[PDB]
């Protein structure tokens, strides 16, 4: 890379990197300034409590700052490592602390398929091909949200997105594409819920 | 009115010491034939420590034929005494093994005819008749238990019906309003989502 950098000018700071903590299952950003560090790309990786790779996403502001955005689902502490043009920035790893929040235990699941409610709980066998809609009403939950995690046949861990309707409920869309096991992780406020997690079979 | 519990004699299924199976009915024998004249008591622990039913027959013949449930797999510690005083070699530690695969067993509630789907709900009504039905056929070996927690903080066995085609059925009645913990094994197991816990309501 003949571009010259320097990646021990670059600073990093905002929400995401709060000393104090975070609270968890709510998305977090923070700011990387590299308007002094030359010209160079800007890698981000986080690791999760469990030590799995989370997705950073990252905004280019065209001005030679860029907004990092994740989504602390897990209480824990995070473990985020940055480069500028191949080379660590200082201080690092970030440690951030996401903090649990609410009573996860308080959370109740009912399913519903094409508009017509399996009643509550999610049991051990989901349908293929067939949009599923998982409801978690947290209600009594108090702060936090719902988050949603699932693991295919194949292996893959997946962050699903999770609908947010402003009435204490949260709504799960998934559509099994396979047969073979499944792994549904439900957290709200950072922490399982009863029974999560949920190892489904999709059946035909 | 002289008792010898040192001459008292235990043997049977329900003490063996290779383990017995999980979720399973279990008999063993008492033979106080030369022990004289006394009362037999038995106190069985579950794994967590707590007290599990002990059915004594007395068989008027100097003999008792003893039977219990394990519903959950682990050990289970048994003290038998006579005229008060223990027998040799206690206590007895008996293992139940897990047997099949309580994670296939389906759930399916039903309320005055009404199907609520999979598990209870949050809420229930006192003196409303409940039926859980335990569809078990890709389960394997074992049988489906049921063990209630209620808002006193006692422990009851609910009876459950084995229908010999695969499933079984839980009739139970919430008396009193509070929460309940209502405990669903099969094979020793919890089966998917149990413990159920539900609020008992007006």
């Amino acid at each position: 890379p003949l571009p010259a950098h320097d990646a021990s000018k670059v600073r990093a700071s905002g929400p995401g990197l709060n000393a104090s903590g975070i609270p968890a299952s709510l998305p977090v950003e923070f700011t990387i300034d590299a308007r002094d560090a030359g010209e160079g790309l800007l890698t981000v990786q986080i690791l999760d409590p469990e030590g799995k790779p989370k997705k950073a996403n990252i905004r280019d502001n065209g001005d030679g700052t860029y907004t990092v955005s994740y989504l602390p689902d897990m209480s824990g502490r995070y473990t985020i490592t940055i480069k500028y043009g191949g080379d660590e920035i200082p201080y690092l790893p970030f440690r951030i602390h996401a903090l649990p929040t609410g009573d996860a235990s308080k959370c109740l699941v009912t399913v519903s398929i094409g508009g017509h409610g399996l009643g509550a709980c999610l049991g051990p066998r989901i349908q293929i091909g067939q949009e599923t809609v998982i409801t978690v009403d947290a209600k009594a939950a108090g702060e936090g949200k719902v988050t949603c995690t699932v693991s295919t046949p194949d292996g893959a861990e997946l962050d699903v997105d999770v609908v947010e309707n402003h009435d204490g409920t949260f709504d799960i869309y998934y559509t099994a594409p396979e047969p073979g096991k499944y792994v549904i992780t439900i957290r709200f406020g950072g922490e399982h819920i009863p029974n999560s997690p949920f190892h489904v079979l999709a059946t035909e």
